[PDB]
């Protein structure tokens, strides 16, 4: 069939626009007002195809396994590993798959909860001590103290370089792939390459000891295959890099967003409170207390939907396509924009705008469109975490409103920036109010 490609400029070869798509937080926007709803571009040396909206995310997650095959730009393959579940395919993808889940099931989440509590309990006495925080870099302190603690291990989490190089490392995921020391790219290999070794010797100890499946690392360690194999040594390691990447730096974003939202809306911030004086915390605070929050459940998701901490996902064409008029070719990629998705006003009237009540039983959000909220993607490659993030933004939100008021303070920059997720410029400055 003879139709058309979307409109969109290539730019140079190989480099294209990545030079945009890694600096501007226009990218998308831009594009869709010079181009329209769908757009092509060249990304990492890959022709592109950007999407958003229910219809095109019902398209990338409908019959999928003929068409679609996951895929990550150039930088983010090399730095997951060719054995991350990001970075596997098919079988293997499947299987893993299935091993991973086991460490998400809703029993052994209940069991994180006193050492999840603990960290995060802990880091809110001590902000509650200071006067202003700067809080954008002390929720990365927490969560990959928790990210650490609950997937490795506690006496893990107190062995201190283990951070920093996580740091660099993820400076170097959405970059040039430019191999050289005096690069974000170059640091970031170094810092995956340290981060290795680590975990290595991190599984050496945990192997010489009686198995436990009270964390990840254990769950991964007593895994089997369908052919009764283990996962082997470099498998274990991509894992566990890739469960405390996902487990750190998306709930950095979600909690920053979190703290940012519910501190420009106090209205929204006592509705929270007021539910959980309905019920009875001390200190006593179990994972069914936690399933008795209707009204944080709506906030959570409305945060998530204003403010997604993943922008999108990407995949490669393996069958020739068409969409709404335009040719998908065979070996093109296809971009789908979470982002966008969650900014259209037909799905979300007055866009812009945090409003919990959309998720609310009979809300317009309830009978949207399918694939309307998608902040955990969907299809084959749904988040595999989605129930560990909304644990740890459920018992911080409690936690935090519980315990403290909150006041942005004036002039600073709370715009968001995307390196590779939202964050406020200013990096949240905050003073805390005890209550
Ligand atoms: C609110 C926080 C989170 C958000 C918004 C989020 C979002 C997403 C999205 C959009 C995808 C699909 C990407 C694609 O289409 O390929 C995904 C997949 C994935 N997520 Fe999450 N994520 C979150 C937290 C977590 C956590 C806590 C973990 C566990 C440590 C995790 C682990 C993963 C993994 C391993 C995949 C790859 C799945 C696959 O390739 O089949 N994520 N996530
Ligand atoms: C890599 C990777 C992850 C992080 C994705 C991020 C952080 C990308 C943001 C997308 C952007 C920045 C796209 C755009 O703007 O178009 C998650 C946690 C899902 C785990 C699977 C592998």
């Amino acid at each position: 069939n003879s139709l058309p490609i979307p409109p969109g400029d290539f730019g140079l070869p190989w480099l294209g626009e990545t030079l945009n798509f890694l600096n501007d937080g226009d990218f998308g926007k831009k594009r869709q007002q010079q181009f329209g709803p769908i757009f092509k571009t060249r990304l990492f040396g890959k022709n592109v195809i950007f999407i958003s909206g229910a219809l095109a995310n019902r398209f990338l997650f409908t019959k999928e396994q003929e068409t679609f095959q996951a895929t990550w730009p150039l930088s983010t393959r090399i730095l997951l590993g060719p054995n991350a579940l990001a970075t596997q395919m098919g079988e293997i993808h499947r299987s893993r798959r299935k091993i991973l889940y086991q460490a998400f099931l809703p029993r052994t989440l209940d069991s994180y909860l006193p050492k999840m509590d603990g960290i995060v309990q802990g880091y809110l006495e001590q902000w509650g001590k200071a006067n202003e925080v700067i809080w954008y870099p002390q929720l990365r302190r927490m969560t990959f103290d928790v990210a650490a603690t609950l997937f490795m291990g506690e006496k893990v989490s107190q062995n201190p370089q283990l951070f920093p190089w996580f740091e660099t490392y993820i400076q170097g995921l959405f970059s040039l792939p430019i191999p050289l020391p005096n690069t974000l790219f170059g640091k970031s290999q170094r810092a995956r390459a340290l981060l290795l070794a680590e975990l290595e010797k991190i599984i050496k100890a945990r192997q010489q000891q009686p198995p436990s499946e009270e964390d990840a690392l254990g769950i991964l360690l007593a895994a089997r295959d369908d052919n009764n194999q283990p996962l082997s040594l470099p498998e274990l390691k991509d894992q566990i890099l890739l469960l405390l990447f996902a487990g750190h730096e998306t709930l950095t974003s979600a909690l920053s967003s979190f703290c940012l939202l519910l501190g420009q809306h106090s209205d929204i911030r006592e509705r929270v409170r007021q539910e959980q004086n309905k019920l009875q915390l001390s200190q006593e605070l179990t994972a069914e207390t936690l399933k008795k929050m209707p009204y944080l459940d709506q906030v959570l998701q409305e945060v998530l939907r204003l403010i997604p901490p993943v922008g999108g996902g990407f995949r490669e064409l393996i069958q020739d396509c068409q969409f709404q008029g335009f040719h998908f070719p065979k070996g093109w990629l296809v971009s789908y924009q979470i982002s966008q998705t969650h900014a259209d006003p037909d799905l979300y009237p007055d866009p812009e705008k945090f409003d919990p009540e959309r998720f609310t039983p009979d809300g317009s959000a309830t009978h949207n469109p399918p694939f309307a909220h998608v902040p955990f993607g969907g299809g084959l490659r749904e988040c595999l975490g989605k129930e560990f993030a909304r644990l740890e933004m459920k018992l911080f939100a409690t936690r935090l409103i519980q315990q403290f008021d909150w006041t942005l303070l004036p002039g600073q920059n709370l715009e968001l920036v995307v390196t590779p997720s939202p964050r406020p410029k200013d990096n949240l400055r905050v003073k805390l109010h005890s209550l």
